[PDB]
């Protein structure tokens, strides 16, 4: 840690760029509007929300920035890729309406978007398309995408795919932000790839919600400190140009002891009083810097200003960040929370009005009205020549990827659609779904296998040989190989399955995991892909909660797809089979990657267990795709039951129907429920417009299309509502599921898939009790079958087990 | 960061204080019975899993802490809290074997659990109550756990609760696993907090699964940079004592730089080669230092080891680490992954049992024998003096508090269950059920609340004056502010809702967050939470995806309810009304720290909005814990029909019915469902247990034994599988749920609850459209109240908007 004075010696800090007065003039009237906005929308009294104090410290940071960094996305490139801080959105926005982007009336639809011509409150790139492109108000996951980004660019350029070198990732965090174990958990790793395209800017106004970050310290040094120590390079921006003779003055050392010394509550103290206060208790420790300010005016010494907020001190620091390689650099700059708003943080109207010299006259004033700036005046002609030398503005957003990919046809997929010879298991047919892409000359190069650790597991150590471990094992090296994180590997593959739209080239990412990790432990990063309009697969591996036998409770995956569910883009898939998953991944490059290039991702839940793989019956495409088909019919003179299953548990309830049929004469209809989401999404659907058109025939849920009435019995490897949830659209009288809840435990695939009763023998038990309600067989056959299947009906519910 | 060498020297080294010979012994005997373990596990081909090589890296170390160090649980305190590393379990229960608390049968069924005296693959309490304590398997959960239960015995301590001074929390971690962002991303806080009772022990073999850390780099430079540079201090374990001379003869000073620049990739080659390589490619680098080694033999330069195999070494850092005040202390131990195992890294294994010098004859290693040391034995003697003289043997654990805690009652909270004065929301009225409990003698400090920053939010900050903010607002502050760190808030929850069990000292609490940042954000805390019996209240505020209504896409909560069903012990609960969030925490409050001590934790989602809070009705208390109650009915003589809701959407379908009644002439039955998950539980309970008991009286589920057969409509502000979840258990043959499925935006509750088609209006038209469809009604009736209603029967699916 250095001394709390500025990276930059003024003696070595360029000369400012820009014209000072002019800027200021323009930074004015996009505060004004930023607050306007925010005003407005509160007048409304509809709970809008909105907030104004944090852009008043940040403003002049991104006021030099797009003055004179920020590069728009261009005929070369996809520009600077700027996550803005979220909550500053309004004065985003007030900028995009001064450079004629948006209208008076968004502006006045701020938090207000149902309608169709509003502004969401934050950068979601899912609600307004071509505006923004990073989400980034949950706190945390901003700092490691952006990370994963600056190194995703990278990994275009060696792979020769597209010279990036012209585009820095700017993250703008917040100080109180940086305490999410996101945002410094992997800065390592800026360091381990020399990620010179990438600066963090923090805008330390020692402040978070609630209160200051770290009032009893100083978070500017925590901050240095543990970036320094994590190989990166610092710069602090600390004080204003005021400060600059004052500590010129100083040969005693004494300020810098007291700078050093103070600490942040205190500062913040100072922050509230005035001139007086300063000179007596901060610059009053010590005769020598009290001898300082002594000839200070107290109105002179109470505008002794924090480094971020000048633009010439803030200038330095960006230029430096520019210049440096081999590393990423942060910029930690020292501001004021509600600066400038003095009452905040009509007469607080008044005051902003003034203290930012606003054109606003005071027969104006009280109509909270928006400013503007002619055609012809100086701020207009500076405003755009400025972003037209920068190529354009930003944040702006390409939803769909402008070439034509030639995929590769279901048919290409053959080899899969076909009986297999050796046992596999639908990971290795997920492999070879992969080698199947790796041969389109088209996408070859466009994937992005993605693991994090574990290749073995996955049997994806044969594809190293083909393509090769990314090292910058060489820096054309095409898998990505994250280690252990799981955080981090989902922000390359978001990196990846945006590049379509961030850098007009679409990257294929598929990554491979232990489900149990993925939306359970990443799952906030899911929810921010979906709003990001990620386009990729995430293959859950080792999943199903009786599969992965031996490892137990932390990684028996048995809800995996509950969680998956909840994401609206997301389409989740359980397949049994190989010809499924071929059928399913080529389904969804075409969707994704074809020409109706869907804004959906996918999530495939695939096996570790080897198994007899049949050949895809003709016609069961698009069932498969939709999410069901019937697989077999089963004869049967003492009754009929419909069995579905998916998964690794698929092959168990296929056992059931032939004891079903062998020992008790009962047929059956076999499905493969390929997707019991998807299923239960078309139900839903089919309800709503049925509700929603009373007067039209109503539309049949495809699953009670491809159902009849005859009681039915579904199992998987999941708690029982991954099957439950199509219940309202199952046409049958009786739909009994069993499922894996409970929490997992370490055992042989058999004994756990007895102990969660989702085996043939409970499959059998629960469609012979159906019957039996039915009177169509005899309660005590049932009951028999509990016996010959060494069924405990008294063991505790596996759910509380 | 330092040279690449041990941090103590040998003249600053203490004289290791135990029997080295013995404990070489008693060492090998644990590191050939942990491999037996897998081994014989393997035999079975079950495919149960295990792991050998990374014990085999770190036994030394775990052997000087078991030893000399681990204190466990005693009269006074709770002992020593290790996070043993999870795949090292075998050495655990291979040392617990030979210590006589396990059997051979037990060993004889690691991983084979599900039938009662098998042994889980690794550290989980839930599974082994009495064993096991702290989940650490999904990576990076343990070291941030760990620093927030090191945080929370201070915390303790400075309350005046227990006096946990003597305590010491050691975090055993992998260098691999601090890859994960949760590893390091919170390391700054134990800097904050001086937190001198904590060690981490990273495990420096250089290696993760399947391959180096970082080859072409230097892990334990990396993390001695980042953790010195936060603040910690770090002992680093880098060389074996036969080093110490070729140091210190070493007066070029080039032994040291050859060590400094190798890279890690480089001294892994070395150990999978021999002596003589050794002696050309890592000594012959340089004159000098070949000539260190020119007198020694290939054999005696193979020998050199690292750091981390030597007990002297190892034992000098763990005590050093003790007498470290003022912050933590990180320990890297340098070690070899698979040490000892050589080639392999039946009969292969007398490999390993002649280098550990093992005994066991040629002819039974084939047996695969345990190692036991006979009662009267040298070893047995010292092996159990070293563990008595450390209080007893760990890992053990006591799954219930022994004090009796006198609870508030329901009457207690009395003011809450009448009608309440103002419009208030869920969220005030979790705040004065707080209140209640913080007046009870028996509890008010035993109570934690927990916010990560925003408290005003939740009206929290009225909490501050009355029983501050803990600040070691003082020491004695009984609310925790962790800042924007919800994986930290939840570990502090985490570590206080364990509290009961690891200290015998019950605390209880309560942290409040938004609920979109809860289990989505954090869910792999949440299921270890589970798995580690966590008693507490998880508080989801401005829940609810059309309730917080301006924050939008990332903050409007939909399915956090969705996400918490997945979790076996969460009690799940979406009151609309205050007094059902009385009754609730009341009820919670009795069940996890009542005399039941029931292994369950508690997730209310609460509210932002304001309204009418009526008086619970008199014999409701049952139906609110249960799940369900009818609120009222309104006579209808042209229909009935029965409308379900639950949070903030429950007051709509009230709206609805007074609709359906004044305009419709429909009558209705009104149902409060606080919790459909619980209620779905029951049900599935019900069903199963009359599967398994076909001659027996079926079960009724309990909606079933609420609700009656006449149409019904459900609608809450969560997708439609939350109240969908029941379908299969409510009693009536139409059952039409509304739900707010669909990403969120920005705006106001009334166009947002329009938009998501779940206010009173889409209620309306779902209730007569089910009677049209009876025939009840025309079907022009529902197609005018539609046209009435101004809703868009042809917009978008909100889920696909
Ligand atoms: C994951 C997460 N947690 C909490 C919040 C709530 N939140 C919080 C806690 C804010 C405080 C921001 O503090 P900061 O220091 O990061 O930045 P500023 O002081 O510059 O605003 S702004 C905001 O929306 C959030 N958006 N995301
Ligand atoms: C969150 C998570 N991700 C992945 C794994 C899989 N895994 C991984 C990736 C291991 C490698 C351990 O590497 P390490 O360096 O942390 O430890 P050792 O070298 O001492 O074994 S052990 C293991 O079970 C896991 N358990 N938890
Ligand atoms: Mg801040
Ligand atoms: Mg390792």
């Amino acid at each position: 840690i250095s001394n709390y004075i500025n990276t930059i010696p003024v003696e070595e800090q360029p000369e400012y760029p820009g014209n000072l007065e002019l800027e200021r003039r323009i930074r004015s009237a996009i505060r004004w509007n930023a607050i306007m906005t925010v005003l407005r929308a509160s007048k409304k009294d509809l709970e809008l929300g909105g907030h104004m104090a944090s852009f008043q410290s940040s403003a002049t940071i991104y006021d030099v920035c797009f003055n004179h960094f920020f590069r728009a996305r261009n005929e070369q490139d996809g520009g600077d890729l700027v996550y803005f801080q979220g909550h500053i959105s309004p004065g985003v926005y007030a900028r995009a309406f001064l450079e004629g982007r948006l209208t008076q009336e968004q502006l006045d639809n701020f938090r207000q978007e149902v309608h169709g011509n509003g502004l969401s409150s934050y950068p979601h790139p899912k609600l307004m398309p071509e505006f923004w492109q990073f989400p980034t108000v949950s706190m945390g996951l901003g700092p490691i995408g952006a990370i994963y980004q600056a190194k995703f660019l990278k990994y275009l350029e060696h792979r020769g795919l597209k010279d990036t070198s012209k585009q820095t990732v700017y993250a703008f965090l917040g100080d109180g932000e940086m305490d999410e174990p996101e945002s410094k958990g992997a800065i390592t790793i800026a360091t381990r790839e020399k990620l010179d395209n990438l600066v963090f800017v923090i805008n330390c106004n020692l402040q978070r919600l609630d209160g200051p970050v770290t009032g009893n310290g100083k978070i500017i040094n925590e901050l240095e400190g543990i970036f320094e120590g994590a190989g990166w390079n610092v710069i602090k921006v600390m004080w204003g140009s005021r400060w600059d003779e004052l500590l010129r003055k100083d040969t005693s050392g004494k300020l810098i002891q007291l700078m050093n010394e103070t600490v942040d509550g205190d500062y913040q103290t100072f922050k509230s009083k005035d001139g007086a206060y300063v000179r007596e208790h901060f610059f009053g420790k010590y005769p020598e810097t009290a001898a300082l300010v002594a000839d200070w005016t107290d109105e002179q010494i109470w505008a002794l200003n924090r480094g971020g907020h000048d633009p010439k001190k803030i200038y330095a620091a960006f230029k430096k960040a520019q210049e440096t390689k081999g590393k990423a650099t942060v910029i930690l700059a020292h501001t004021i929370k509600g600066y400038g708003m003095g009452d905040a943080a009509m007469d607080g109207v008044r005051h902003i009005r003034d203290r930012f010299n606003v054109p606003v006259s005071d027969a104006d004033i009280e109509k909270l009205p928006y400013i503007t700036f002619p055609e012809g005046s100086e701020e207009h002609t500076y405003l755009h020549a400025q972003r037209q030398k920068l190529h354009g503005y930003l944040p702006s957003r390409q939803p769909n990827f402008t070439e034509k990919l030639e995929l590769p046809s279901l048919q290409d997929f053959g080899a899969l659609l076909e009986e297999q010879s050796k046992e596999i298991s639908t990971t290795i047919a997920f492999v070879r779904a992969l080698n199947v892409m790796l041969k389109n000359k088209s996408i070859k190069d466009r994937l992005v296998p993605i693991i994090a650790d574990e290749a073995r597991t996955f049997g994806m150590e044969g594809l190293f040989r083909q393509i090769g471990i990314y090292s910058p094992e060489d820096e054309k090296g095409q898998i990505l190989q994250e280690g252990i994180n799981e955080l981090g590997a989902g922000c390359s593959w978001l990196a990846a399955a945006t590049s379509y739209s961030t850098n007009n080239l679409p990257m294929i990412p598929f990554y491979i995991y232990y489900s149990m990790f993925g939306f359970q432990r990443i799952g906030d990063l899911c929810w921010a892909a979906g709003d990001q309009q990620a386009r990729g697969f995430l293959i859950g591996g080792t999943s199903g909660r009786t599969t992965l036998n031996g490892e137990g409770l932390q990684h028996e995956d048995g809800h995996s797809h509950i969680q998956s569910l909840t994401i609206p883009n997301c389409i989740s898939y359980d397949p049994a089979y190989a010809y499924e998953v071929a059928v399913i991944m080529h389904d969804g490059l075409e969707r994704m990657y074809g020409e109706k290039q869907e804004n959906v991702y996918y999530y495939i839940t695939t096996l570790n267990e080897n198994y007899h793989m049949p050949a895809m019956p003709e016609g069961a495409e698009e069932g498969i795709r939709k999410g069901i088909y019937k697989l077999e019919t089963i004869e049967g003179s003492k009754g009929k039951v419909q069995l579905l299953g998916s998964g690794s548990i698929l092959r168990h309830v296929r056992e059931a129907a032939e004891i079903l049929a062998k020992d008790y004469g009962v047929g059956s209809d076999v499905y493969s429920v390929t997707s019991f989401t998807e299923l239960a999404r078309d139900g839903q659907d089919c309800e709503r417009w049925n509700m929603l058109h009373p007067l039209e025939t109503p539309r049949v849920p495809y699953i009670a299309q491809v159902m009849n009435d005859a009681p039915a019995v579904a199992s998987t490897d999941y708690m029982k509502l991954f099957a439950e949830q199509v219940r309202t659209y199952v046409p049958a009288d009786d739909y009994r599921v069993l499922g894996t809840d409970g929490f997992g435990r370490s055992d042989s695939r058999e004994n756990l898939r007895h102990h969660f009763e989702v085996d043939a023998s409970y499959v059998v038990v629960a469609a012979l009790g159906e019957l039996a309600k039915r009177g169509e067989i005899d309660k005590k056959v049932v009951a028999d079958a509990i016996a010959k299947f060494n069924i405990d009906a008294d063991k505790v519910n596996p759910r509380l087990a």
